[PDB]
């Protein structure tokens, strides 16, 4: 009956067939493919055996459809999944340079998802939730903050866990509003997963130590840190430690921090000791940016076991 | 004596195949350049008469690709505005035997308002038309508003082509910018399906009577593949449809209007004028694409001739 929610932006990707193909001259395309980080991080949760639900909004069509379908026969509970038939489900086409960076025409604020307002939060969804994960990338609208507010209100009224990964988008920093949201998250949250180069983006100092200890400090009882193909740390005030990246041929990083952490909390759902939960974390994040799709490299628990022996 | 339209610019990304759904991981052809009014004008600069267009994109390629085949085949794209913070509008479509995921009145085509219509741009406009597509949101209308009094008050022609979503007209305020529209057209040309929508009478004779009588000048009806037919105070006439395998519409009726419009103002007489859009719309049926179907000169008159 104790289950996970994640509240966000829900969308289809469309990919580029081709490395170099640009946005403006006719070519090929794949898609849909589920997308949105809080969908895949929520992915990643059911696939591995934990029950769980997402609160979102998209469009009635077929993009907004097939969301829902992959979600649901994941195990997901898609009842919080609003459908609002005067708007489109949110996009976005996604591009390939030579270098390795990717280029992207988003429809996510003006469609279905920036409509997520407080009152798709019904406190009757929540009613046996324990855990609840927010997404940085979510916040981009007030609208959206006080949906997010709304949950964590009744999340945390039920004596339920708040768990936070700020992978916003750096130019709401340059938003007082948005710049509140975030920091009032911070506040009322209990386990924190920056990534490395996320850690100060909150933070009053200027290096990761003072950061880290300063999350501790102000209330935060644990901080992941996933420092990209350079491995992770775990830090709590009663312990310390760090695992390695497992080296592979990567392919698509779109969803590799959404998947850690989907590892890491649903981990922490079974029982796994911060050790345990770290390596399979970072062993899952790894195995995701292995398969080209933002939702197409989740993996199950036994499947991460694998990963890790084999290496 | 410049042509002028207005209207949303979007990017339309096809099904690689017949049967293809829109909620499973597949294979998509694009994007093309579309929107009615663009794809009008396009055809309108193709047969060689200076042209221009008022819309809104986004700061992206789908922006750019429209922005770039527009301005390359000659039209006058100094009334496209670029939003920073708005999404270029898209279609995604995907055949049967029809199926369409619309992003544009919550797109940047969706934002275009009076004050993206810069009067210094229609100084010379002899002649604006209108889609009634583009009728979709209050601030469309105002837009639309504007434009067309000016031109109008500049002694200009005003064509409009109420090719619009049946819902719209159960929507009061569309209702009443359509007729508003009507209330100052000059050239007026309904499908045979529209032709009774924005008329308080239930016959087409009647109708088609009526519009004359409040003002219109002239009454083109699209029949598809029944022909054309042109009407007037002074005349009434009509040509047959030219058989041909018909592979995508979705532009045929646009290519037709633009056609009209261009011959006219090279100085077709009506007859000819009909001749040639019938043409015009037969060859844009017979292509997959948008704006793929627009026709030059030459096409249309090798085309007359081998019939």
């Amino acid at each position: 009956l104790s289950k996970v929610f994640t509240i966000g932006e829900i969308l289809v990707e469309i990919m580029a067939s081709k490395i170099g193909q640009p946005f403006d001259q006719p070519g090929i395309w794949n898609g849909p493919y589920p997308s949105g980080a809080p969908a895949i991080f929520i992915d990643q949760v059911t696939r591995l055996g934990v029950p769980c639900g997402i609160i979102s909004c998209v469009g009635n069509d077929g993009f907004g459809d097939i969301n829902i379908h992959r979600l649901a026969a994941d195990g997901v509970d898609i009842r919080g999944i609003s459908v609002l038939p005067l708007e489109a489900t949110g996009s976005a086409f996604v591009t390939y340079h030579n270098s390795g960076d990717r280029d992207f025409i988003f429809n996510i604020k003006n469609a279905a998802c920036g409509k997520l307002s407080a009152q798709h939060v019904d406190e009757n969804i929540l009613k046996d939730c324990t855990h609840f994960h927010i997404m940085g990338s979510s916040l981009f609208s007030f609208h959206m903050v006080d949906a997010v507010k709304k949950a964590v209100t009744i999340v945390k009224a039920n004596g339920g866990v708040i768990s936070f990964d700020p992978n916003i988008r750096k130019e709401m920093l340059d938003i007082p509003e948005m710049r509140d949201a975030l920091h009032f998250v911070l506040e009322l949250t209990d386990i924190y997963m920056p990534s490395e180069g996320e850690v100060l983006l909150l933070s009053p100092h200027s290096t990761p130590e003072r950061a880290i200890a300063g999350f501790l400090e102000e209330g935060v009882k644990e901080v992941i840190v996933k420092r990209g193909n350079q491995g992770a740390s775990y830090y709590s005030a009663n312990e310390q430690f760090h695992v390695e990246s497992y080296p592979v041929e990567e392919v698509d990083p779109t969803g590799a921090g959404d998947c850690f952490g989907g590892a890491w909390i649903a981990c922490r759902q079974l029982g796994f000791d911060a050790h345990r939960a770290l390596q399979y974390a970072n062993a899952c994040g790894a195995l995701a940016v292995t398969r080209r799709g933002p939702m197409e490299g989740t993996s199950r628990l036994m499947e991460i076991e694998t990963f890790i022996q084999r290496h």
